């Protein structure tokens, strides 16, 4: 069975952005599945660099839980927002490059990332 740790690095990973990424990225990743997942972000820098990121910046998440971290540095990501004229099973999503503190949800032995929390 897929892990917390697992699914993190499924739904926000790609260390590897044109108009086409969401619509791909999202599809690949199997988030467009049971429905048309509202939005997601893709973190490029490295498994290790985001990984790193559970033992900087601790500050409260938004479910008010107190296991997010943000990243001291900024770091390129890629937003994805699904459009009006998007419509399951055809998703269609507006893909914003940007280059801000991300923060995480981390969890577990070892500590890594479970859920992607926020862009600042």
């Amino acid at each position: 069975k897929e892990t917390a740790a697992a699914k993190f690095e499924r739904q926000h990973m790609d260390s590897s952005s044109s108009s086409n990424y969401c619509n791909q990225m999202m599809k690949s990743r199997n988030l467009t599945k049971d429905r048309c997942k509202p939005v997601n972000t893709f973190v490029h820098e490295s498994l290790a660099d985001v990984q790193a990121v559970c033992s900087q910046k601790n500050v409260a998440c938004k479910n008010g839980q107190t296991n997010c971290y943000q990243s001291y540095s900024t770091m390129s990501i890629t937003d994805c927002r699904e459009t009006g004229s998007s419509k399951y099973p055809n998703c269609a999503y507006k893909t914003t490059q940007a280059n801000k503190h991300i923060i995480v949800a981390c969890e577990g032995n070892p500590y890594v990332p479970v859920h992607f929390d926020a862009s600042v």
